[PDB]
């Protein structure tokens, strides 16, 4: 298991990164410092996570301390839905760069295929609670992303939460200049994503698995919901390997040639989650984990289900 995967822009991306959604601003600086100290070289960020300044403090301190060189880090962020308008894309990227205290991103993703009305609110609503869409064509958003590569703000561009038809639309864009490097999607044993993963991989697009532990801290979690970390079958596979269930859940996507971005703000877990390069799941283990698929998707919002570009009506 090599530590990095080659992207279609020629750069190498660490297959394990630290997630930062829900990491409290008073905890995330130390979380990122610890992560870098214990070997992480990839941090997954987003403007909408409201903590890029604090993530940036950690990155900057580790660069200043010369714990790691900038070229050895792989920093990812994402363009929020309210910035799909072609004329707003650069400013959104610049705000993220300013907060992270960087002069480039390694990868910048369109966060969701659904564009929303621009404004202060991340989810602009009508009086009945439907999100208010943008009319901006995503192909135009993509052209704006391409400009960021050409202006030196980002080394690679990609997409997130795009279904296969939406990926295909980008790949078929008239005058396409840069292919998406990555599609970042929810993926874990209860939502295994075989069809979309095979499609993306067949096109040379690297897939990043988000919520690999099932996002048990997502704000809309219910007590009765399925729990990957508590699944006795996964616990048994972990026990066989003398590893934790989380470690199995992280190793699983790695062996599918995915990048994976578990989130923690707990120092012991940040370290635990990185200790996944010293064991190998058998192909029988892998197939068994795949068999747990129940098409259980945790990351989607009701307010967006009538948006014309809602990604999850399609089978994949
Ligand atoms: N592109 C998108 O639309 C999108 C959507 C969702 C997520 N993401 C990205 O993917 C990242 C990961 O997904 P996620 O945050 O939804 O959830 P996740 O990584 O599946 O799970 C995070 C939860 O697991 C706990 N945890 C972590 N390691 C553990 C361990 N070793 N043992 C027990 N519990 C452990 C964390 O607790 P503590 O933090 O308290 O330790 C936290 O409650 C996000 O942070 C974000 O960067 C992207
Ligand atoms: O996006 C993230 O990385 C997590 C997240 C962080 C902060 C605020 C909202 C978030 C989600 C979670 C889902 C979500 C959506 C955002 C736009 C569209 C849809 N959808 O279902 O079509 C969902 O947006």
């Amino acid at each position: 298991m090599a530590s990095r995967i080659l992207l279609n822009n020629g750069a190498k991306m660490p297959i394990l990164g630290l997630g930062t959604w829900k990491s409290p601003p008073g905890q995330v600086t130390e979380a990122v410092k610890v992560a870098i100290d214990v070997g992480y070289r990839h941090i997954d960020c987003a403007h909408v996570y409201q903590n890029e300044n604090e993530v940036g403090v950690a990155i900057q301190e580790k660069l200043r301390e010369q714990v790691v060189k900038r070229e050895e880090l792989f920093i990812v962020s994402k363009l929020w839905c309210t910035y799909h308008e072609k004329g707003l894309v650069k400013g959104a990227c610049q705000k993220t760069l300013s907060d992270l205290k960087l002069d480039y991103l390694d990868l910048y993703l369109i966060h969701w295929p659904t564009g929303f009305k621009p404004g202060k609110e991340f989810f602009p609503l009508d009086e009945s609670g439907n999100v208010v869409p943008s009319d901006t064509n995503i192909l135009d958003t993509w052209a704006a992303m391409e400009e960021l590569v050409d202006e030196g703000l980002v080394k690679a561009i990609g997409i997130s939460n795009f279904n296969h038809l939406q990926v295909e639309m980008i790949l078929n864009k008239p005058g396409l200049k840069y292919k998406p490097a990555v599609n970042q999607i929810e993926c874990h044993p209860y939502l295994t994503q075989e069809k979309l993963i095979q499609y993306c991989q067949s096109k040379g697009i690297v897939v990043t698995a988000y919520s690999p532990l099932g996002s048990p801290d997502r704000p809309w979690a219910k007590p009765e919901d399925p729990s990957l970390l508590e699944d006795p079958r996964i616990k048994a596979i972990a026990a066989k390997h003398n590893k934790t269930t989380a470690q199995v859940l992280i190793r699983f996507p790695m062996q599918r040639n995915l990048v994976v971005i578990p989130k923690s703000v707990t120092p012991e877990r940040i370290a635990e989650n990185f200790k996944v390069f010293d064991f190998e799941l058998s192909s029988q283990d892998m197939t068994t984990l795949l068999s747990y698929n129940r098409n259980w998707r945790v990351c989607a919002l009701l307010s967006c289900t009538s948006h014309k570009d809602y990604p999850f009506h399609e089978e994949f």
